[PDB]
């Protein structure tokens, strides 16, 4: 209790707790098809926007009152904070963090300095991870915030930057492997475009793809075992990212041989920004069986950057959710909070209060999905949709018996054509149903 | 002179014209490279838009003054607009036409019936089409208007429906094959979804595969020799379109073993509906060697729906040109005007003006194009910027002779990284100055 | 029974309920405060969306499977219509319809034609309306579908135009009197601009103005008491709809001198496609003393156009609710059902479908806000948020007792100011948390 | 030539120069109606995005490249920056900058402190001055970067805060007033909200208004002269920005009798992040005679946040200074340049680029815009279209001799009415027209 003395851990306290600081959905230790929730969830903390990040947007300065704000010296900042990390995991319930390179370690003169003193925080993070229970979900080197990176990384117009870019990989994926990471994360925040006028699109590709399997070659070299995981953004701060969307990063992978590697570290608010939703993102990744890791955030629809907010809407756990228990649920990945407090929910209090209200809500979702998924609602009205396709001609499409030709003669005389309907407002209503059927049946 | 007495053959007026019957800018017979400028831009009416539309809108009903429109009974009408299309053609000097299936013949009870119907029209076509020098674009079949593909055409929850598209589409091959069509084109306006909650996603994507090939399997049964072209859409009418942009439909062919026999229908407004500049469309389809056609309109970026206005606007036609230049031009393909005159522009003249705004608009900027391209202006730029990458390590890299473990090494140690500028604000003033260049040496 | 044979008069079954055609939240008899529920929602048809309009949209033709259908005469089916509105609203008991002069009935060659006719429908809605319960919520002329009304009604540029649009309105006033109507909307669907070019904003604005007191002075000539509501809407079909929103249309009220005549209707779908939350416009309106109505629907925020369809979602019900409770309920007005069916929901099953979710989900919401209105707990937070306008230099500044000298004085030397968190992120888990109190109480 | 000495005093070159230090379009003597092109231009630089801003975004450190670096000390940077600002001036030729009270001074442990260091620096601005020709277009508080205005500063919910702001807003007015500026701006920048749910709407539009008349009670107590400026914008960094346009702002002047002391300063940006033409932005605040001043830059159509760039779009810069000529042009205002380099952008010659770039844009714009106006090609258009309100009823209509029922009669047997092609396709090909005619005229 020595950063945050005034809060205490936080334990359960059903669903009609009126105390802020307790869970009302999420009960860590409640086993589920003989697992702890807590083992379905995998809920991790993002040290980026909890440590480091203070409240600064682009028109005003910090807000958030943090305990190792008064350490002026860069290093005692990067070791307090190491610290309040473990704590914050402790008292929160969390068992899984997510970190950049760069959020852990300031930076030295040159790459060597750089990797020294990182070397010393790592080595602090070592010792209280074995005095504790938290992990290493996924690991991932940060490409984007020193100036060296303006014109990309792997797609810079510089062999240097090119050069530096994957001698920082190199030692990520090393840290990676030493703190025992379940994956290693590639999010191309530079790797994309502000105008095509000084791109030579297919040059940057190029360099993208030759820098993704000299990762996976030296991942080899290494005998590192996490899954590599590719998180798609549509953009900001690029006018156009590369990896826009699982479909189009699919199509570069599988384009280029990279695929076989690969798996989707999804983000709501990124998927919505590319104009889809988050569910639709998370099928599109399951469908090519590359459903990896989540990013569990919400963005605010009408506007048109990152929010990064804490997840607060039944209807988005519940249906992203669905997609993972369909998938299997997770293996090498899970549920970072890859969230943030508004600027004016500057108190150490509210870190807390974000962090709960977002695991809340994924559970309540998650038991949601659970129920749609184990009555089969949902499946069932498909399986009678696309009954057709059983019976008759339709199996012969499907088995690859007809022909155009076959299809003509079936089809040339049949006049009437009958019809399902779509049932969308039912369904929509199914929904509601289910989030009140699961209420009840809450502790 | 009979459909539209009042409009004379259209010709060239020069820069200074104030006539809108006019050409400023686009001289059809001027030879650029050993072609006339007509060679070069292939423009093309789109039937759909300037002989069936009349000017409804979701809240309002037809405006369009149509000399047609006296022919109560379906076919006379049929038979009118084919009478009509050519005369259009003739008086705005185009020498291509594109058209659905189902806009140039009424349908019957029947497919059968249908069909009949369907041979009447093309007949008509065919004979006016020898008499005079327009010739067939591309056709395409009209999978979405009818009832019947409420749920989608090859993604469809019926086996009836899968059976009844595999038919027309076979149709609309084959009446393109003998009418000389450059191309068929695939447009996919119900192939998506309109909710994930009836959606097997996976099982559409399945059979949309089948049904590609199965049409490619006939075309080779026919001997069809037209390029096969893709047209993607992010949505409207659905929610979500699967051709959802170059990227989406490339990964969905290229993950099928269906890319080789395909290429890409790109459409102004659709790239910018999808989030995508109209240039960068085109320049994905490039480098992936699959820019086919273009359909040239241009969209309201204020607005969320396509408003397939005629394109005005020299600076995209000016960045749209180039890429089509830098591709090569075209091949079995061009500019279709794929537009459509506002509701309140109801007059016959209307439909003439629009489509030689467009026509001139889209001259200019290949002009633009032609100079910027041909002084290489911005191609020396590019050279310049990615430069490191031929001497030194760059070329190491890009050769393959470097891994992670060699780029450590050379990099371990480097303190400062030089970076060129991105000049964005210089490269814009030259597509301006590109402009007043090209007007001066306008005629 | 004669209508919808297959559908019996429908009946609230309680949260648990399986049944597709029950009520789970709407029972419309409960009394709440001395009110049957029935009474504070106010539920109503839109006579257009359910009656008139058959699945059209832009891509297709219509889809809807409807009994009136077999009448091909046109007054038939007009009169068709009307005995299946008061069937429907039986069945689903409803008390209030809405509708538009020319969806009741066929127009005529003259007005006068137009008139005459109209008048044989009107007597026949009077009669089967005596014999029923159901009233007329509100009516409206429509100004926008006929080809007359292509560049505006009150904005248009041609005098004939303005001259019909002002004697259709005045009949569609005499007949909402007639039918005792408790209030009529003006939708300017076709009053804005398409594009500034030809448009004289200034002229448009001033005749729009003159319009609407011309309607308020031939209102009271007639004894009218209901209530004048404008209904806004960003654009569709036009670019720009000059009542773009509550704000901008209550600056062109007040600017002409026309605001205390009237109040707003507002539409969910509306509103966030100018950028607003639903919330937000109703809060505005609310705070102007202007919270008239209701046109109950919900649109998709990934799509740019009006997708209109029935509100399914309890946080958006809840919100909306809170600020009609917070408003004092409602007078002159209710929760019209401006809302239609998926274009594959086509089955006549699908339209009572569709208005139980959407009433179940306004029920239910209604009493989340209503638990959060009396509990007060977001008004206590807000009271003690605000607090320091109440002691000290806050309650001079309030009263007016302090300027910026005095200002200046009083902080000069002020060192830290104390701020309070905003606890977003509290605030939000509380709507959950009531979400599941309401649900726990429901039968 | 001591901070950038590489870099001469630009001078024109005209339109076939090469040179990217060399204005192309504007050239600031030519006399045009017995003004040189600067006096009708009155193109103006921003403090804060010239001199304080190094191109950090959200995802990144500044990269900027600026000579006053070197200094370390927050006042010798301060007092570099004010030399450079005039050096910058007069190397590029302007004539007027803008600034806010907390770009120009760093800020002290109290506002007393904070008001010391001030004078300090306004004192040597002044000095430099009266050597130079270089005046204030406008000042203004920067109330929206302290931490203290986390939950705004006049819709605060901290009296202290209101105070502060109070006082800032003092003491700015009364630099702006000693420096000789023509305006002062008011940037509701954190003036809205992020949740409705902590959110007293009315209240904090209520402080809102007290805060603008204290202000304008104070500019009279000090016989302050300039033109007060609202800036509207609909978000970011709030979610809802209370000033979110033209009409909007009107709407709450007008509203509380604030009116008759305000125009409006108009962001091309702004504008069309709330879904609005910059056009449109401008000819409203036109017909309500509140064109204030400009702020020129250019956003991204297809991003969601300001983007802040350079403009580069003469049909932009065109339509913009169309409506400027037709307001009488600049009295007290102009172009300032609240536009930023490409982060990548960031070489001190690129500062130059973007700042020439802009002003050719701008000038020709005006040059296009000036025969437009001239030849009133738009005018005679539009008075032709609205014809009929002259001839017959239509003047009976405007001047008020009708009423309903007299337009009843006139209309209640007219069968068919003629109405005019709204001509949109012809109007653009003109635009372009005069793009290219104004061009050949060029020097
Ligand atoms: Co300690
Ligand atoms: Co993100
Ligand atoms: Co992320
Ligand atoms: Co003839
Ligand atoms: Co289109
Ligand atoms: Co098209
Ligand atoms: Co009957
Ligand atoms: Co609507
Ligand atoms: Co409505
Ligand atoms: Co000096
Ligand atoms: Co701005
Ligand atoms: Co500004």
């Amino acid at each position: 209790a020595e950063f945050f003395p005034e809060i205490p851990k936080v334990q359960f306290e059903g669903k009609e707790s009126t105390n802020p600081l307790a869970f009302k959905f999420y009960d860590p230790e409640e086993i589920i098809d003989g697992k702890p929730l807590k083992d379905h969830l995998k809920f991790s903390v993002a040290f980026w926007h909890t440590f480091v990040n203070e409240g600064r947007d682009p028109f005003g300065d910090p807000t958030a009152d943090r305990p190792w704000n008064r350490y002026t010296d860069p290093m005692d900042k990067a070791f307090a904070r190491v610290d309040a990390l473990f704590e914050f995991c402790e008292k929160l319930n969390i068992e899984y963090f997510c970190f950049h390179d760069r959020d852990i370690a300031p930076e030295g003169k040159t790459l060597r300095e750089t990797n020294k003193i990182l070397d010393k925080v790592v080595e602090r993070i070592k010792e209280r991870m074995k005095d504790s229970n938290v992990k290493l979900l996924w690991g991932t080197a940060n490409l984007f915030s020193h100036p060296r990176y303006m014109h990309g990384a792997a797609t810079t117009c510089s062999a240097d930057v090119f050069a530096y870019a994957a001698a920082q990989v190199k030692k990520a994926l090393e840290i990676t492997k030493e703190l025992g990471g379940e994956g290693y994360v590639f999010w191309g925040g530079r790797e994309g475009y502000e105008t095509l006028l000084n791109t030579d699109l297919g040059f940057e590709l190029e360099n993208l793809a030759r820098f993704l399997r000299m990762a996976v070659d030296y991942a080899k070299r290494i005998g590192f075992t996490g899954q590599f995981l590719i998180e798609p953004k549509p953009k900001e701060p690029t006018k156009h990212q590369y990896d826009f969307d699982v479909a189009t990063a699919y199509a570069f992978l599988k384009s280029h041989g990279l695929d076989e590697y690969f798996k989707f570290n999804i983000e709501a608010n990124h998927a919505t920004l590319a104009g889809h939703t988050f569910q639709h993102e998370l099928r599109m990744a399951r469908i090519l069986g590359k459903l990896g890791s989540i990013d569990a955030n919400q963005g605010d629809l009408l506007l048109g950057w990152d929010t990064d907010q804490f997840p607060t809407n039944v209807y988005d756990t519940t249906l992203a959710m669905y997609e993972v228990i369909k998938a299997g649920g997770f293996t090498k990945g899970g549920l970072n909070f890859d969230a943030k407090v508004r600027r004016a929910s500057y108190k150490v209090e509210d870190l807390f209060i974000g962090h709960i209200a977002g695991m809340d809500t994924f559970a309540l979702g998650f038991k949601v999905a659970y129920k749609l998924v184990k009555d089969g609602v949902l499946d069932k009205f498909i399986e009678e949709k696309y009954r057709s396709f059983r019976e008759g001609i339709g199996r012969d499409i499907v088995e690859g018996k007809v022909d155009f030709e076959k299809l003509e003669e079936y089809i040339i005389d049949k006049e009437t054509i009958e019809l399902p309907s779509g049932k969308q407002e039912y369904l929509e209503s199914l929904i509601n149903s289910y989030i009140v059927k699961t209420i009840l049946e809450l502790r």
